[PDB]
């Protein structure tokens, strides 16, 4: 009765006088929970009850979203003025955290914008989260794990910590929550990549002063210490690896300057081959003098491996000797290309290093008239160097999927690519449902 | 259970195979209608049955609309080439005419 | 009458409120009398079409975009004042709503 009789009625737009259906559903759910818990019946742990609560709490948010999104009216102002924001109390938060899986919360976030509804009773929510953190600490700090309890507790913990960004949290309370999320959560049920997703999730609405900065520094130090072995490594499913952690640090201070990591990396010598790679991940930190002293050690000079060094961020500048080495690489490529065109063959490097040169030189990382002399080998290269005379019929739209934000801004700033790329993206949107193309068009080009 | 998944899939671009959600929904709906009408029970005139038919048909049509412009990948073209959108035959038209109000049909034209 | 009505605090939403349509043909430059400026502030649409320079776009409701024709939409896109504000309004609505019409108006004319 909430899916057409009060959902298609919402397209109808009639106002219910007295008591509306949503209040009936909410209060019936509250009565059921009170009867089932207060009398101490175990039927609260089964699948059917969880499914019913999921459905009942999922329809209401879509109800609210559609009411928000319909239009501007005048009749509702007289009766409902100064809208009573649909408040999630303590009990709604508890129900959602207990009875919702992670994919269901993702679905709700996709369908109805949950970020635009208020949250009440902050202190009780903070107490609940602190209690969850303490319980996780006790569970995963002892040598005895209660498995039957763990399989039921981990879902609630994950759901709450995922649904924790809408609520403002005190810094002192946030310290315990971040420590429990970072240090004591099992790696089995939360890989090291997703932990960054959760931490960046918690940092949107609130900030983390010096204390939490120190906590993240301590976690980085511990992870760095863990990399002494030549076999221990990092495994992730959602992409982003440990590097991203430093990113948030550098997003917060931009001049953090580590202390423990500096002493850890000061004594390196040689014969590590694994830990050194991890230490070179966090290049923009680790103190200027130590930075120079240890980055000067085991550099790379040969151009072929210098390419892989540049692509990972180890080398960003193009020194005149480095520029000459890249010119040597491009001239060897050009000699092979000339011989191939004489033969009619076309060979492409596995890593499109000519395309990487195109991107970097589009950011003006290489300075030479030979680059203008290098016009005519790669379509992306010719697109980035001389777009004025470029043949836009050869352009492939999929390249836009590999570009980043700053490159997108500068590619929109170009005086030639504007209209042609607009037409190409219009055709792409007309003939495809790729939401990435629509996002690219809307965010930057529109 | 079946709508949310499908809707999520509609955002994720994941493909369906075999007896997908839409086929199960259509078969269950036809079974219910045939049972109730063949055994001559008056419960066919109750409102909740109308709502159930409405939601099932709306989910099917929304799935068909996505299938109309779904990006056909290599595996998608290999398995389900020559796109065949959900046919709406005599029985579907009769159900839509019977169990819908004008605002409900107007919403679908937008969606 | 409207000077009396604002004292009375009554806004008559006439079905024959052609003063909006007077503003419509005035926007096409079919009316060349300056007295329109004396009637600014009476209806939102008339203010939007007569003196868009000082018009506050917060009062704009996107639903109006459904009722213009191709000539009127083209002329609306033609002038210097409205393009950016209407573009922002369309961006918000196409993201926040499931209606296809806004997408067509945004894609065909304003882009």
């Amino acid at each position: 009765e909430l899916t057409n009789k009060v959902r298609s009625e919402m397209s109808e737009g009639s106002y219910s006088f007295g008591m509306s259906s949503d209040i009936v559903v909410l209060l019936r759910l509250y009565d059921n929970l009170r009867f089932l818990y207060e009398n101490c019946l175990w039927s609260v742990s089964f699948h059917e009850f969880h499914q019913y609560i999921r459905n009942s709490m999922s329809l209401l948010i879509e109800k609210a979203e559609y009411e928000r999104t319909r239009d501007i009216d005048e009749l509702g102002f007289s009766f409902f003025g100064k809208k009573s924001g649909f408040f999630m109390e303590y009990y709604d938060f508890v129900n959602i955290s207990r009875h919702f899986k992670i994919d269901d919360i993702k679905n709700l976030e996709r369908s109805c914008s949950i970020d635009k509804i208020r949250f009440g009773e902050q202190e009780k929510i903070e107490e609940y989260l602190v209690g969850i953190a303490e319980e996780i600490t006790k569970q995963f700090s002892a040598n005895g794990m209660n498995v039957v309890f763990y399989t039921q507790f981990i879902s609630e913990a994950k759901a709450a910590l995922y649904f924790a960004k809408y609520v403002k949290l005190s810094e002192e309370g946030l310290g315990k929550i971040v420590k429990a999320l970072l240090f004591y959560f099992p790696e089995r049920d939360l890989d090291i990549g997703k932990r960054y997703v959760w931490l960046e999730r918690l940092t949107k609405c609130n900030e983390l002063p010096k204390s939490i900065i120190s906590i993240i520094d301590d976690f980085l130090v511990l992870q760095a210490e863990k990399h002494i072995d030549q076999n221990y490594s990092e495994v992730s499913s959602n992409g982003l690896y440990s590097r991203d952690y430093g990113a948030l640090i550098k997003h917060f201070e931009k001049n953090f300057i580590s202390k423990r990591l500096s002493e850890i990396t000061l004594c390196l010598t040689q014969d590590k081959q694994k830990q050194i790679d991890f230490l070179f991940k966090l290049l923009p930190l680790l103190s200027t003098n130590a930075k120079s002293h240890l980055l000067s050690f085991k550099s790379v000079e040969n151009i072929n491996d210098l390419m892989n060094g540049i692509r990972i961020g180890l080398i960003d500048e193009f020194t005149p000797e480095h520029e000459e080495l890249i010119i040597e690489y491009l001239e060897t490529r050009k000699v092979n290309y000339i011989v191939e065109k004489e033969k009619g063959i076309q060979t492409f490097s596995s890593n499109d290093y000519m395309s990487t040169f195109g991107i970097w030189y589009f950011l003006e990382e290489i300075n030479n008239s030979k680059m203008e002399e290098f016009i005519g080998m790669d379509d992306q290269y010719d697109f980035f160097v001389d777009p004025e005379n470029f043949d836009y019929k050869k352009f492939i739209p999929s390249w836009l999927k590999n570009y980043n934000d700053k490159l997108l801004g500068k590619i929109a700033g170009n005086k030639h690519m504007k209209h042609h790329v607009i037409e190409v993206l219009k055709e792409r949107v007309k003939n495809s449902n790729d939401k990435r193309y629509l996002e690219i068009l809307m965010n930057y080009f529109i």
